[PDB]
């Protein structure tokens, strides 16, 4: 395990260089404060995701915490898994900001910062809450198209709003605005979506007019305006004549920004090429990658992918070849990971043959460890006494809402300090959803009690597809709440504070890129 400081880093973004340099810690601390480009991959579930996000065993790792101690860890359980490449940030947080290196909070900074540079360089049109409010109030001819995930919309939305996550906008906006005077709106909970969503309407040069709901869901409700709940209002299928001149408008917003394209065979050359990391991503919806998808390929609907680039594709500097049917959405993607400096290319050539794979993705795994289970109805048996201690790993939001009873949330990457407030027990069974992550405990719960420790076979779900009884609330939290960022433009019982000053954070993140200067971006037109 080597050591790279703030300077390798930085030498390696301006050269473009392959790197993957992620913050270990729980997803809380990390969006607290973080470089640019660092992902974050917390120790907790580093197992479950690096194959997919690291897939180059030779990638330049490096990862970092702010003197946890959970750094060098992540770093042996990476060498171990096969990586070859590791080494640990010097000083960790610290030290980045000790060298003048730029820091932010929140998450999927990159995209966010982005989406300000594309309104300050393209000035993105943009309407108040209550000028919108207005347009409703006049029964004016506009549709309000949120470019959020469907699940998200579903949450609150807009008076109205039609879900049309951000991919789908080019493709599907001539059904749902045929008029050319039909006013075209885009929102999001923010402002990030609804201004990419906007301009990418622009730039396809679509004949309405078009502009973004500024501040989104945030602002509506700032304005003292209502939303809604539970809507269903969605795009639909579209014809052939509406695709084919989508896509060639699609194409030339693409070819304008610098994609790359390439054919079945360049593909499986570029994954010949074991000196680059490449990405295969599938930009429809999930249905239709369920449906049928490339194999290989891991979905990706298009406006998310844009929006937590971070999530996927973690290598700065790797490869992305976008996957769609359309002849729109994979081009259009293309062109804003493009321009967020990413070498990106679009796959051509598909049939419907080549969709061959069918069913949800299956993420790379690395090896099983071996671990010895118990039956849900052994383990209620043994309940019945005292002496058997029940670890949860799951989520703590899966936690509150339904587990095990008696059974105790605990964070993976906190173990000790989780099993010394819990005592002692005569013997552990851990659990989670599926067990999946519970099983690649068992090895340090073992060392660190030095007590009998089980899997429970199926996990929580196996439990309760015994038709076990359950338990809800926040019943025995032996680790802090901290594995999840409260997200002030998710849900809406946020206090206007946090929201409001999640809008202040985004004014304010053209300045930090320009103290960065790493980034690359540039925005077309
Ligand atoms: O992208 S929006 O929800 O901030």
């Amino acid at each position: 395990i080597a050591v790279r400081t703030f300077h390798d880093i930085r030498a390696a973004l301006l050269a473009r260089r392959e790197l993957a340099l992620l913050d270990v810690r729980e997803e809380d601390p990390f969006a607290q404060a973080h470089p640019l480009f660092a992902a974050n991959l917390p120790l907790s579930r580093l197992e479950l995701e690096i194959h997919a996000r690291v897939p180059r065993r030779d990638t330049p790792i490096t990862v970092y915490d702010d003197g946890e101690g959970l750094a060098p860890v992540a770093a042996q359980r990476l060498h171990d898994l096969g990586y070859s490449d590791v080494a640990l940030l010097d000083g960790g947080l610290s030290g980045w900001r000790n060298a003048g290196g730029e820091l932010f909070r929140d998450v999927n900074v990159p995209s966010k910062a982005f989406g300000e540079l594309v309104e300050a360089e393209r000035h993105t049109p943009s309407l108040a809450a209550e000028e919108v409010q207005a347009l409703l109030d006049a029964r004016a001819e506009a549709v309000i198209l949120d470019a959020r995930r469907f699940d998200e919309y579903q949450t609150m939305s807009i008076p109205g709003g039609i879900s049309v996550p951000g991919a789908e906008l080019v493709l599907r906006v001539a059904e749902l605005a045929p008029d050319p005077r039909t006013r075209v709106i885009v929102n999001c909970a923010g402002r990030t979506r609804s201004i990419i969503g906007t301009q990418s309407l622009l730039n396809a040069g679509i004949p309405n007019p078009v502009a973004a709901l500024r501040n989104g869901t945030i602002g509506w409700t700032l304005a003292g305006q209502q939303l809604e709940h539970g809507q269903t209002r969605r795009f639909g299928a579209i014809s052939q004549d509406t695709r084919k001149a989508a896509a060639q408008r699609a194409r030339a917003v693409a070819d304008r920004a610098g994609v790359e394209r390439l054919d079945l065979a360049g593909l499986a050359q570029w994954q010949d090429e074991h000196d680059r990391t490449t990405y295969l991503l599938d930009v429809r919806t999930p249905e239709e990658y369920e449906a049928g998808h490339l194999p290989g390929s891991r979905s990706t609907p298009g406006g998310q992918l844009v929006q937590e680039t971070d999530h996927v594709a973690s290598v700065r500097g790797a490869r992305l070849v976008l996957v769609d049917d359309d002849g729109v959405r994979a081009n259009m993607s293309a062109s804003w990971l493009a321009q967020m400096g990413w070498q990106v290319a679009v796959l051509d050539g598909l049939s419907e043959a080549d969709f061959s794979e069918r069913g949800a993705w299956s993420a790379p795994l690395p090896r099983q460890p071996r671990a010895d289970t118990i039956d849900p109805t052994t383990l209620a048996d043994w309940l019945g006494e005292p002496g058997t201690r029940v670890l949860d790993f799951t989520a703590s939001a899966n936690y509150a809402k339904r587990h095990i009873p008696g059974a105790a949330w605990v964070l993976r990457s906190q173990l000790k300090q989780a099993l010394e407030r819990l005592g002692t027990a005569e013997r552990y069974v851990l659990t989670c959803g599926s067990s999946l992550l519970a099983r690649f405990a068992v090895a340090e719960v073992q060392a660190l009690s030095g007590k009998p420790v089980f899997l429970l076979d199926g996990g929580t779900s196996a439990w309760v597809a015994a038709g076990l009884p359950t338990e809800d609330g926040e019943s025995l939290l032996a680790s802090p709440r901290i594995d999840r960022y409260r997200r002030p433009y998710e849900g809406t019982d946020n206090p206007r504070e946090a929201m409001q000053g999640y809008l202040d954070w985004e004014f304010g993140l053209v300045e930090q890129l320009g103290r960065d200067g790493t980034h690359g971006f540039f925005v077309i037109e």
